[PDB]
DNA sequence: TCTGTCTTCCAGGAAATCCAT
DNA sequence: ATGGATTTCCTGGAAGACAGA
DNA sequence: ATGGATTTCCTGGAAGACAGA
DNA sequence: TCTGTCTTCCAGGAAATCCAT
């Protein structure tokens, strides 16, 4: 770990500042106002922890995307707290001496010391729940900022606001949308142990876009601003926190194309950067990591995709009919190749079509994608060479290429005299699965015997089934059921 | 006709007209106090007037409707032209002896055109009946005077009232966009003045026992003028049906039997908004036939055989005569506020409940009085206890709001014949499969009662079987029904 | 095709038979081939099922369809069969002592018996007797054999025809009898078919038989059987060869022969392929009622163009006394054979067929060249031609089938412009009688006020082709002509 | 007159009866001066037997609608007094006896018996006369009466019915049969007649001999029977022949049929050998034929007049002679009235004269009764006749080109005077719009000749017309009539 | 015991046959 | 070359027979 | 001919606010 | 106190407008 080699680091900051004070106690010069020289320390110190904070937010934006989070912000503060609290001591024993320091020097260290609590300050302002990254008009949501050295400082509150501000109107350093409920007290909470303002009630009213781009493709910002004073009076401090780049939508069909914006973004956007910059093309290696991330994430599943999945993916994003998992791993894929460009003669773009299989199978088959049921990602050719070999009665479940969001079984027919031909039913949509489980619709089809390879179906999918009442309730009535066919 | 009748006596007022011109030559006179009698055919138009607001408040619930209104302005027209004519021809007098005649017969003449104006503010398009917040609606006022009455157009404005605050002679909702000119439409003949957008932004309730949801109120449209001989001023004011303002679909049903009360059992000319608390059975029935039918959308309906089980259900009545039930009474408590005994609805809810299934699902099936629709579960034990193997027939469920099922019997001959029922089918169960192709399912049914075979009935609601393969490269797979 | 299907199957058969003709020099279980050869049986299976397609394709004929009449190319199908039959039998009968008893018995059995169902069911009536039929009228019919020119040489067969009820049908006396009855089974080389044809036949009597629920006398089916037999060489099992006629309906005067139509027409309509005689549905979809009525329009008034949506759409409005206005709610609908013709419409004092063929026999005796200038709209509801009409100008009218007459079309036209509010007025409908006086063009011609046919033709521009020439030449001799024109007051 | 003459001589042979009771009841001479009377008996035989033939001969005449005493009560009445004196005296010769004045006696019952033969034989009557033109393949009837029936009981003799030709009947190859020619002679007391009547008779077919033509072939029916009264035997067979037939096979025969039974009704001679009738008649016996047969059929009290025979003879001989007197003592032949085309036209002069008796009879009665029709004129006298007449006088003629066709003459306009005929009306023609409303149609026709006007002349011909709407919704549409 | 269904009777139009023009 | 003559077939009008209620 | 993209209307599910029994 | 009444909130069909390089 690095966080012990810190709190040493800290000791040496403590001892320092007893120094100090036992001699500016004592004299009551040639070095000690040396010894102010290890504010630099100080500064040093805070600088570090800065940079701490920013690896926070880093692990934030990709917290977005599902990423395992140590989400707690709560040590951050101690840190934060314990540097203000020698800025303190320092700030008061050069209140002290009062003449048995030299005076000229008193302006350099001042100057210093209320520059580290300015930045300090500035940047111990966070939002720490981000507003959803894909936004709807006309739906309430929350957002939550958080100030470290709150607890510290009473003069009355500051007021946070927040207002809608473009990835144009971000970069600098008309209201473009005006959003209800946006003035909330920066409060304090002892028993939380927090600084905190929190946004329980948020609208977006109306919106406005800029001018290829989709809409979707247009990435907005909540900009949190406050201001307040420490006595003396005044030389104010305006704080300003802005948020993860998000999307806003006007109905949930835009969800689909504005859930890859944000995904990409979070992804592949610097540590530190213009709002909001990204790159044009990523190795297709990461992407295939954050492709596991946000389908293990969003599936709720412990286990997810695997290489001959990967390659089938790289296959279809490519056009490229490559059989060796090397080819394709060195390889860079544009976001153009990714949500904006159809592929094949179908009617939709490679994110759609993921996020669709995405949705069905979050839906309606995490249960049967944990127990590794479903092979998933295939391509046709690959299932007649696996299917061919095998004996009458042995199938398969594969997600649909042609359709978005559906998923088919490919069984093997027929046994003995005619060579084996492989059929391919037509694919299950959520809707169709709510009707009918896929487990049940299996169990209604006699004809398959084996789940490829060598699994038989009533052992496979014992813990599916939907037992049926039997019975005549209720009163009267004799349940009725719907079994599914084929011919 | 009676409308003949007013074509007679006109044409004996214009004579009459005729007669005071040519007695003027007199350069006494009880003529023109018989011709008092104008007030007569102005109280004859009125009541016509009230005959179709009357027409119109059943048109509320499906019925017939003489809509036209072209007529009645026309009739006006005439009338105020004979009084136009009459008051000139008194006003050019001496042997106005006494004056105090010419001041009796002003006072009746212009009194009369008084309350015929008042009469022709008509709401000839009303706003929808059962209503709700924050949705887009339309209303459209008539004024059968207009084209006589150039200054500028009024411009009338509507306003929410209570049923309280309409007995009478505030803000208890408010309306956008209430306030429109009221224009004269000279290729269409008529003044009229349509809200073609109208929204209600809020509602507050007034309040112990009864639901909001038979709380009524109305749209007053208020209009003034100020039209020459200067001042003559007369403020029109026009009230709508009573309606019935819903926030959200689940009132829906609750807020239509409402008003269909209403509609059918409004007296003529009562206060606002009264209506009896009972009325006869078979005028009931006559509504809900009449309602069946419009919904629906069939052009036959219900049955007397249907109408004895529907009185049974209601009444909580064993009785088992069709001429018991006829000379009851039956109470609006009883209609929608009671629930039914060991069911958790009330007898309206049950009904618009099969009324939304057969319009959303059943419309065809029906028309081809292929189902029952209303039967007792004894009454079919009874009927298909003696029949074959595999007859059955289609039952409205008692037990379920929306439901239809199938009574089917079996004999095993070593099993006494017995009767099985299907569990009930909701409308989400039709259109996930036509009731046509679940009962073409079921191999075990066999002829629908009576006699009739069920491919023979049921071949035209068959979907056919797409069979063959698609797409592309898929082979269709479809979901049968079954029992076990 | 399924020709192709067809010959190919039986070149197949014809390679079979050279196969067991050859394996015969073994002079085996190779005679277990002759037991698939058998399958001589699914060839005829499917020619039989043939000849059930065009004897189909014969009764929607009788109904006014398109129709393949040959017959010939059937025929061959039939001898080429009896052919590979013969030279199989005549395998198995000859090198019998390799052969195994039992299974030569067997397979004699299984021959002669696909032999003797193709002969049984190659006794077909050709031309059928008029389905609608008036007694002591005469009227033809004929049978074709199909194998005739195979067994013929022994003299022709009788080949007579009895009148017998559908209840006498079903079954597997003497309600009507028939003169000239007997005809020879004749075998004419030039025609390449035998057949025996009726040129003459009278119906004398009929004597019906009882009937229940008020069902007419006009609906009561029969049929005429014809009955055969040899007697042929290849001996000795003569077989009696019947074929029965489609159903018929016997009438004694005109009067009667509109309803003898319907039930006709929809027994030729709905009977459901291979059925006991005489059963048809009591109910159908309307689709096909639409259908049905649509060919039977067209080919009795003659026109390659008949009825629209909007016209199905009144005729739906009218069978069913339903006042619907989408074609969409009547076309999942059910009609039953009582509502068709037994159910009287409610206004009028007729059913809905005899109202439809009364207009089907007026478009036929006067209306067929207007029909198929497409200036009838033909079929209406007087509502929707007031809707139409009342924002039409002055002087435009549509002809329309009169509702209240059989047989009868009325002139709806819009008068009058300027101040007086428009109105429709409907000329009192005209008959086929009221036509034949002076023709539909000539009258719309005299009347002056019509201008525009509906929706903006004018009235001489399209029915130019229908004004009658006036003479100007007076004869004769010495006599002007007289005239007679029409209006209205 | 007659009646008293045999009155009074049977009052003489019935005192006589009585004398001769008186004397052989006195009891050689006395038997055979008194059997002497059995010469005037014989003698009034013969005048009774004269006086059926005249009434034959009037029952001949009958057709052509002459008058006629058909009762045939009275004469049946004179037989059974000459039978019942027959009778008496008969009786007298046997029992008066006792052998005295034997030899000559049988000759007595010689003479007796004969006359009672030839009386009964002559009292065998065809009293309803078949059809005497008879279509093949029709039912028709007929029914024969026996005078003295009510005085002969034995079982009622057979009555056959059989179709002759002429040559068959002279005498003194079935040549076509009769279904139903069975009937019985029955003897009514109610009716006071012993009568046989065939409703039901049908002529099959027939076969015909063979110069000209097909409907001049003559037949009738013979009517047989026989008893076989006693004293027996000595049967005697009865039976009668009908007047004479055309027998057709079609309608379009009809017109020439008629020709052929007419000529002889009228012309056959009494005591004529059947059937033969002169070849040529004087004129004027040929006009009171016409007339009758004219007046007979039309069904009119008024016929003809001299210039319309005037017109018939120039039409009929072909002359252009101008004198009613000139014709007079003309004589016309059978080929002249129907064998014979003339002139231009291409019928016979008979075919066009019942031509014009159909379009009467048929459309015209009224109008011909009420004498508003010339009927018979020439295109030469009507011109002559309304060229001196005033704008707007018109007549009605027969068509002289066409047969059965009626047209009009007017004399417009009215610039020199010029006349014009409209083209002939046929039935047909007039079945679609009447004469009347025809007329009324034309405007141009003022005057009917001569100073007549036509609205006054044809008021009651005219059918009032509506004029009015209905039903429902259909407005009459009706057909009138122009010429240019 | 009338209504309505069913039938038989009968007039006229179209047309086949033969003819002698 | 078509007119006449002589007959049969056959449609629809009209009215008679009859069964069902 | 047209398909896509982008927005609003509105229904019915679900759950939150709430008054009265 | 709490259940059932009443309301607000929000997802997803249709479907309107505009554009379409």
């Amino acid at each position: 770990q690095e966080e012990l080699k810190f709190k040493t680091g800290l000791r040496r900051l403590q001892h320092r500042v007893g120094e100090i004070h036992l001699l500016r106690e004592a004299l009551q010069e040639a070095l000690a106002m040396l010894l102010q020289e290890t504010t630099g320390e100080l500064e040093a110190a805070k600088a570090l922890v800065l940079k701490r904070i920013q690896i926070w937010k880093r692990q934030q934006q990709l917290a977005g995307n599902g990423a395992p989070f140590e989400e707690s912000l709560a040590p951050l503060q101690e840190r934060c707290e314990s540097l203000v609290d020698i800025y303190s001591q320092l700030q008061q024993e050069v209140g002290a001496a009062g003449g048995e320091l030299e005076p000229k020097t008193r302006a350099s260290l001042t100057g210093r010391l209320d520059e580290v609590l300015r930045t300090l300050v500035t940047s111990c302002f966070l939002v720490e729940k981000q507003p959803p990254q894909v936004l709807k008009t006309q739906t309430k949501f929350q957002a939550g900022v958080r100030f470290l050295l709150g607890l510290r400082f009473p003069a009355k509150p500051p007021l946070v606001r927040a207002d809608m501000v473009t990835e144009k109107q971000a970069r600098e350093l008309e209201s473009t949308g005006e959003i209800i409920n946006n003035t909330v007290p920066l409060e304090n909470s002892i028993p939380g142990n927090c600084c905190s303002a929190l946004f329980k009630n948020l609208l977006l009213k109306k919106i406005k876009r800029c001018e290829t781009e989709s809409v979707t493709e247009e990435k907005c910002a909540v900009l949190f601003s406050a201001s307040f004073t420490l006595g003396p009076g005044k030389l104010p401090i305006q704080l300003q926190a802005l948020s993860l780049p998000l999307v806003v939508i006007v109905h949930g069909n835009q969800d689909n194309n504005a859930k890859a914006t944000i995904l990409w973004d979070n992804a592949f956007s610097e540590m530190d950067r213009v709002p909001f910059v990204v790159a044009e093309r990523v190795p297709w290696e990461k992407m295939c990591e954050t492709l596991n991330l946000k389908f293990m994430a969003e599936v709720g599943t412990n286990r997810g995709l695997l290489p001959e999945h990967f390659l089938f993916l790289a296959q279809k994003i490519f056009n490229d009919n490559s059989l060796s998992m090397e080819a394709f791993q060195h390889r860079s894929v544009s976001w153009s190749q990714f949500n904006k460009e159809i592929l094949l003669g179908r009617g939709f773009t490679f994110w759609q079509w993921f996020d669709g299989v995405l949705d069905l199978t979050k839906r309606c088959l995490r249960s049967y994608w944990s127990d590794r049921l479903i092979i998933g990602f295939i391509s046709k050719q690959y299932v007649t060479s696996l299917l061919l070999n095998e004996p009458d009665g042995t199938f398969l479940l594969r997600f649909s290429d042609s359709e978005i969001g559906g998923i088919t079984i490919a069984h093997v027919i027929r046994g003995q005299d005619g060579s084996p031909q492989i059929e391919n039913i037509q694919p299950f949509s959520a809707k169709d699965l709510s009707i009918r489980s896929l487990g049940d619709r299996i169990r209604d089809l006699a004809q398959l015997k084996n789940l490829y390879p060598k699994k038989p179906k009533d052992e496979a999918f014992r813990s599916h089934y939907k037992p049926e009442q039997m019975g005549k309730d209720g009163r009267g009535y004799v349940p009725a059921t719907i079994k599914m066919t084929v011919e």
